[PDB]
């Protein structure tokens, strides 16, 4: 998970948006990722 934080910060993300969007996708960074896409505000 500290990894697919860290992958997901890198990528330009919040950290509670980042945690919050790993824990909807069960850890799947992809799927994580594109929760973040459709979803984060603004």
């Amino acid at each position: 998970v500290d990894a697919k934080i860290a992958k997901l910060m890198g990528e330009g993300y919040a950290f509670e948006e980042v945690k919050r969007a790993l824990e909807i996708a069960q850890n799947n960074v992809e799927v994580a990722r594109s929760i973040l896409r459709e979803f984060a505000f603004p």
